[PDB]
């Protein structure tokens, strides 16, 4: 029902667009990307190495991108403040370029007529929200918000269930993460983050992520109680979280399984998943969950000290959450 | 000085041979592998996808594998007890087939004239040793010993330094593991371990490992205080250990760095490495250390709860330890 | 209508089974595989790293494999002559183990009551058939036949069109081929084919193939006019043929495009594909064509000397052809 | 002996620097790169995912990059005309940024006092040279030249031997090429070349290359008689050429082997290699040859129609040729 503009037609931009048209929860009416012209958008959206060919129709007609018969205005602006979202009827803008993550930078979309902006990444100052965890804390005074990172959306739902039931005194997270567009095919320049410049195909690359720390924002009680890091590895998609945490109340591993499974079947349905199957990463490709608990993979040293494993399609899960978030916001208007 | 025989000419058998000739600490004089004839041995030893072409000469001559002008007797016996080690002058035998890990089976080499047997893998009932950790516990009454696994050799030296200085109350370990020969190119049968059957190129694959528990043996005080698991990922060589542990005594991260660096420069020199460089996995290709502490990659939530990162060439490092162990044994004769 | 048994429930076995339930052209009533028990078959069939989770239902009940409600008898015989195909009602047997490719070896299935056998690979003496090329040469007197290789099924339909219109004087073919189950994850023993033993993730591996020569069997006029080789590269699925040939009659590239596109829409519909899109290998994953001509990728030096490019899902395309051929065989009974 | 400056410290820039110091054929005295400061240069040059840690010393001292005790002046100029090559003592300048490949653009280095410029890539207008083929056609009047491409340097030497002995009537080339810096980790924008934007790890990507056509310039007699294309595949380094050519004079394959081997041991020593071993791509990592003929991989349909295979380290071979070319220029001077 809410009309949506997308800034940055990349992995997230394109898959948010897919999620939108597949679910019908929001309507994409405009897209901006200076480095992808209209004809190129048809090809990039239609064919996808990771998630296969788009199920539906896409073509260019009269300057518009037409997906499933729905025309979309196409902009080619480098400067976000110059995009005429208002003229196109875009009420919400998905900010998914990755270079406008502050409220100041993302707020440029308001000058073009956008009413609200959703940053598809962590923000230094924008309020972050995770569906199933704190999305009800949103209110209509917030015109610029963040949907956090893919990793945060994996960790937070799980952390909520564990904290709600047993309490997390302290925890340390590792994520084995699929490669992304920011990495390099071969050893190349990355002056700010030297390790991230090394060849992505050849290397396990340790990386710093504020994902664990970010969970402290969407779940205030866990503020300062979580830290983590990442290992980037040569897979095209799907990542996994490794949460090692100390519980303040005792819990058998079966108790943990029970409460997680219960959550996945109820209040966190579609967000937090649960499995006992012998899964590997490819089994979660195009899976729309934010987080899927791997029961068989976890290990318990004692009732107070455990390692919990959760899978996530970093591309497809997060993209769907962006749509869910916007659908929820629209319902409050 | 001591003469060595090698049963099995796989990744380990061949790299023990390389380490032996490169370091010159021992002399290979016999090899046994049914599935590999003499001409093929030259090829497999000379050319290596991971560690490159051998530095030195290798050729067949008079039915002998000649490495660096040193002839080596070859055997093709499927039954270990049928190998004439004594005739070829082999004092120590490196059992590296991986199917004779028990005291009974491994002892078969003795029947042939072998004086001592070194198992290059975990054993269910043979005394396990890790250089730098408990190798001084070796005495001359032991005829059949084990050098534990590649991962145990990475974790134990670090675990020793941390335990000796601050005391590990408890710890959970993750290892991001490069692919191995037991895995499959595409989804194939692995009846006992279903996840391991899945395509190695396509998947992050969780897997069980007894490395953390094995540290309990070589370091008795840590018995029952460590366990862990693995994630197999599509990289060719070099793995990494992720140890999340609670400490009883306070330990600022700078104090951890100090004691590990101190250990790397003194008693554990050559075994436990230390670095503050922005390293990735490939930087440890053909690194001979059992384990190299990654200072920049580790994180501390507080003085009692930390995540410690250590790299290892799961092939090269371990193979050299086997040679080092044999050299230590020879010095005790 | 015709009831089918599958020997060897591997990549081709499982995908032949998928193709059969998806097309409905035949009925799978029995499967044999000593190294995959009933419960394991459920897992291997349901989850696929390459082609995704099975669309439909699969489970074990009453000792039967039940797919979409249809019970399937499961055998665990190593000896082909000991499988009770007749009792299970299997009339045709798909021989897809890779180790019974001669008529003598494949004929063992007749002892257990099978009526005809279709070898899912090249055979040294069994008549080879390729859908769209020579399948109409099949007749009821042939009880054991071969569906050739994936590569042959790609090249032959293309070569047919080119020869029919312009005449191939001579040709040389290269196939850039995805990895398969026969390859190794790391340098391992392969005494018969040394290069094939080398790690499949790290290397481009030149390999021999009789695919081009086999086209001379299914297209007799081209006997002795074609030869080729292969490069194995680190991708999980989908391969491509590179055909360099001399033509007898003048052929503008636009004329080649015309006749190939004509064929793809007419008599070779569903077997030979045609595209002008900017495609890469993943765009053909789970594509059912035997061969898809890549218009933009090909090049013409002159009217008589050209390089033609054709893509194929080596797993999925070939598997459907096996089902197609069996349905055709049944039509001739 | 000749002092050299390097513009652009990328894969080629850095590996030309390695080649220079390893061979000692020229002296690097200056380097320019706006996107890599002094400290970062030390790291990027020392550590290399593909060719391992640099064998020697590297450090920053007094604003200089010091390799093996040799100080090197560092510039950070975006505009090549502003680089004081002269003051730094650099006579020749290797232009290896990939964005100054024209004579007008590369000529900017002369304004800074450089005497000659070698473009480490094909040029639209600068004369191209390939060591072993037409380097003797270089003369002192030429201030701005090109060393062509890696692929041209692989194909031309081979083409020379074949054309000289048997005459190439016509030929078509395919190169299976390892990934490069211009490719993307995941589906991303590549506006002028759509296929090159697709994920490099996931895809076999067909691509255009003027390598075969370029051979016609370094070998005038073959002008218009060759063309080709490339398949990009997910390997970090080492590529292979596949030359399918028709010959005017009869040539048994043994005769082809003979003349190629003969050249590898004589005038083309170090440029054109010859092997009959069962090699795979990784065996040529850090191989300094421009082209190594794979005797066992090639095939002949008849005495006039053959497919010849040749390997090349696209990074290391080319870099050493840049140095050889400069050394040759200096010998004339
Ligand atoms: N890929 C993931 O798994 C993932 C998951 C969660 C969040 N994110 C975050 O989403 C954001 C985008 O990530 P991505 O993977 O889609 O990267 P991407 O490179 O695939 O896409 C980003 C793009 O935005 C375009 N762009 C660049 N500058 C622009 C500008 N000034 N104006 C408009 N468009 C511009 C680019 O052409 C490109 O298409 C990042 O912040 C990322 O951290 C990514
Ligand atoms: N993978 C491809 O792309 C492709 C394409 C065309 C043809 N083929 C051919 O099909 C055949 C199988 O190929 P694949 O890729 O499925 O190999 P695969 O290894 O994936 O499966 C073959 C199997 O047969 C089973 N098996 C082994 N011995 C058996 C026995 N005595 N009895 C019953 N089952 C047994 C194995 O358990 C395994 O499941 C081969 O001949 C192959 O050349 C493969
Ligand atoms: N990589 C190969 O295999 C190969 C083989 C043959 C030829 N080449 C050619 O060599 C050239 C470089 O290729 P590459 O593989 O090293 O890619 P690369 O990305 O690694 O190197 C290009 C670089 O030059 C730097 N640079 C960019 N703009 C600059 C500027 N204005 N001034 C100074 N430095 C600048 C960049 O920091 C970067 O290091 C290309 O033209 C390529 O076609 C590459
Ligand atoms: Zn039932
Ligand atoms: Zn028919
Ligand atoms: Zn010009």
């Amino acid at each position: 029902k809410v009309k949506v503009g997308v800034n940055g037609f990349g992995r997230i931009g394109r898959l948010v667009t897919r999620a939108a048209f597949n679910s019908g929860k929001v309507d994409i009416v405009a897209i901006n990307d200076p480095f992808i012209d209209l004809n190129y958008m048809v090809y990039m959206f239609q064919y996808d190495s990771t998630h296969g060919k788009f199920h539906g129709t896409v073509k260019a007609e009269n300057g518009k991108l037409v997906i499933n018969g729905n025309p979309i205005t196409i902009f080619q602006e480098r400067d976000p403040s110059k995009i005429k979202w208002g003229d196109a009827g875009a009420e919400y803008v998905v900010e998914s370029t990755g270079v406008f993550t502050t409220m100041e930078k993302a707020g440029a979309h308001l000058q073009g007529g956008a009413k609200r902006v959703i940053i598809s990444a962590p923000s230094a100052d924008a309020p972050m929200f995770v569906m199933g965890v704190n999305h009800e804390k949103y209110d209509n005074s917030l015109k610029i918000i963040s949907n956090a990172s893919c990793t945060t959306n994996c960790l937070a739902p799980l952390a909520k269930v564990i904290h709600d039931n047993f309490g997390i005194v302290e925890g340390l997270m590792t994520t084995v993460h699929a490669i992304t567009a920011t990495q390099k095919t071969v050893d190349g320049p990355s002056g700010k983050l030297w390790r991230d410049g090394r060849g992505a195909l050849q290397n396990i690359i340790p990386a710093s992520t504020g994902a664990a720390k970010a969970v402290g924002k969407v779940i205030p009680e866990l503020n300062g109680k979580l830290k983590g890091m990442a290992f980037r590895v040569p897979t095209a998609n799907v990542s996994v979280v490794d949460l090692t945490c100390r519980l303040e109340k005792p819990a058998k591993y079966d108790d943990i399984k029970k409460v997680v499974k219960q959550a996945s079947e109820g209040p966190l349905k579609g967000i937090l998943g649960y499995t006992e199957h012998q899964v590997v990463s490819s089994d979660f490709n195009s899976d729309t969950h934010s987080s899927t608990f791997d029961a068989g993979a976890g290990i318990a040293l004692n009732d107070h000290f455990v390692k919990l494993i959760s899978w996530y399609d970093n591309e497809f899960g997060y993209s769907n959450r962006v749509v869910d978030l916007m659908a929820h916001m629209a319902s409050k208007e």
